[PDB]
DNA sequence: GTGCTTCCTGCCAATAACG
DNA sequence: CGTTATTGGCAGGAAGCAC
């Protein structure tokens, strides 16, 4: 067991820009707009906590990004088309297809995509994959 | 220039600590 | 369920690598 904390450190400063408060990491002055983006990617730095695969010895600084290269490594196809059915691996690819095939922005307001959970590896999962309509 | 893959980062929900 | 602190999954393209 451990004694825990409830504190802030000097691992970062604090910049104001046309009002809003942005936070700078000290090592490379990257600049954030929220303090959680800042905390995950300071993991980079630090690397306190390593994010290593399952299926080779690499590892990642971020957790996300080992997930997303396992989602790589299995081939779970997340993103199904609705206009055709066609099911993709990740969002670079549905774009892609969307754009040269139904000639359609799937970023405006028409969703010509729909995003399924990932059962190939263990991972939280919202209640908008569960089911929604 | 065309095609494959990973990185960036605000946004949002989930986890943990304390009541 | 209400605050404080961090993790880490999502959208969407830019950048890097291969050709
Ligand atoms: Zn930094
Ligand atoms: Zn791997
Ligand atoms: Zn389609």
């Amino acid at each position: 067991a451990n004694k825990r904390m409830k504190v802030k450190h000097d691992d970062h400063y604090e910049l104001i820009v046309d009002g809003r408060v942005y936070y700078i990491c000290i090592v490379c002055k990257r600049s954030y707009v929220c303090l959680t983006s800042l905390r995950r990617h300071f993991n980079i730095h630090s690397w306190e906590k390593k994010y290593p695969c399952r299926y080779c010895e690499k590892v990642f600084p971020l957790a996300e990004y080992r997930t997303k290269h396992e989602i790589h490594h299995t081939g779970e196809r997340r993103y199904q088309c609705l206009a055709c059915g066609k099911s993709f691996i990740n969002y670079q690819f549905m774009s892609s297809h969307i754009k040269s095939v139904h000639s359609q922005d799937p970023s405006g307001d028409s969703k010509l995509y729909r995003l399924h959970p990932c059962r190939s590896l263990q991972i939280r999962q919202y209640a908008y994959l569960s089911d929604r309509s």
